[PDB]
């Protein structure tokens, strides 16, 4: 009964991306991607040894796990791909379940484990294929997030990047927004790639 992917029995991910768009993709159209998740057990990781990267109570992730449930908690490392600028910076995300709900989507930008960011959204089902699908996509990354890409795309060594970026994380939770109860808790680790390297990502189940 444990997890292969990024999900539970109730809702899954089925393709998250973050990614910058140059102003000339009007013309000859790329995108560039700094994260990319699309969609044997996943490895587990403890989730007190995270409890400093993320608040505490309330919003913090040692009460969203008191509350549970645990099997919805998920730790995912990025290795960023940071090399690509007045372009088009943006969030895409889709889920999937087998009940209609409505989802709130919370995330919690993060430094030194303190909220510097958040962002609410709500998207309801919209059912496709005996399948409810839940479509956030192109989501308008926010300035701080933009502004920290391109200060961090420009520090002179990567393993400065990796200091900077130690202390950066991000805590999505998904929540039924009728119900209240939690579906989907992700917590992000950043990396930066070695840039011949795209982006890249390693997802554990967060147990306790
Ligand atoms: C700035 C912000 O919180 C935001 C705005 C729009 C969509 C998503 C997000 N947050 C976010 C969540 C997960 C990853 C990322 C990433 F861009 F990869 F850093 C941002």
């Amino acid at each position: 009964w444990q997890a292969r992917g990024l999900g539970t029995a109730r809702l899954q991910l089925v393709e998250f991306s973050a990614f910058v768009e140059p102003p000339d993709a009007v013309d000859s159209y790329q995108r560039h991607l700094f994260v990319h998740i699309s969609q044997p057990p996943l490895e587990s990781v403890d989730v007190r040894q995270i409890y400093d990267k993320f608040p505490e109570k309330k919003g913090g992730l040692r009460e969203l796990y008191d509350r549970g449930p645990p099997h919805a908690f998920f730790l995912v490392k990025f290795w960023a791909d940071l090399n690509w600028s007045g372009g088009f910076y943006g969030v895409s995300s889709q889920y999937e379940s087998l009940e209609h709900m409505t989802l709130t989507c919370s995330s919690k930008v993060c430094s030194f484990g303190k909220q510097v960011v958040e962002k609410v959204e709500t998207e309801r089902a919209q059912l496709e294929d005996g399948r409810f699908v839940y479509r956030l996509l192109r989501s308008p990354m926010c300035e701080y997030l933009v502004n920290f890409l391109h200060k961090l795309r420009q520090l002179p060594e990567r393993y400065m990047m990796n200091s900077v970026l130690e202390n950066f994380t991000i805590l999505q939770v998904v929540t039924n927004r009728d119900t209240q109860e939690l579906l989907l808790c992700t917590a992000y680790v950043f990396e930066v790639s070695t840039s011949e390297r795209g982006a890249q990502h390693h997802i554990y189940r967060l147990v306790r």
